[PDB]
């Protein structure tokens, strides 16, 4: 049973690229990653920096979450994302992602002790 860290981790952290160079990275990401296991998730980002400097988002701007809850922080600079997101035409098992790399700031919740983040807000 998972907890909220590992699951972040799991969902969003791919620190071994600088970026997605691929248009079948997020078809092989979210399933290596076991995000297509009983349905397609539908949306799902990937950050490209270390562990490290996400988890130091905790410590930087402190915004509103979109459901109003006051624990979200936006990081001060830029970071490498891929957004992942279901086709039209994907259908569970055979799910299929677009691949979209950028260069936003990054919205996380955070929580515990250590403080860190357990879910992604939205990148900007
Ligand atoms: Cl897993
Ligand atoms: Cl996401
Ligand atoms: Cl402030
Ligand atoms: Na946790």
């Amino acid at each position: 049973k998972e907890t909220a860290a590992a699951k972040f981790e799991r969902q969003h952290m791919d620190s071994s690229t600088s970026a997605a160079s691929s248009s079948n990275y997020c078809n092989q990401m979210m399933k290596s990653r076991n995000l297509t296991k009983d349905r397609c998730k539908p949306v799902n980002t990937f950050v490209h920096e270390s562990l490290a400097d996400v988890q130091a988002v905790c410590s930087q701007k402190n915004v509103a979450c979109k459901n109003g809850q006051t624990n979200c922080y936006q990081s001060y600079s830029t970071m490498s994302i891929t957004d992942c997101r279901e086709t039209g035409s994907s259908k569970y098992p055979n799910c299929a992602y677009k691949t979209t790399q950028a260069n936003k700031h990054i919205i996380v919740a955070c929580e515990g002790n250590p403080y860190v983040p357990v879910h992604f807000d939205a990148s900007v």
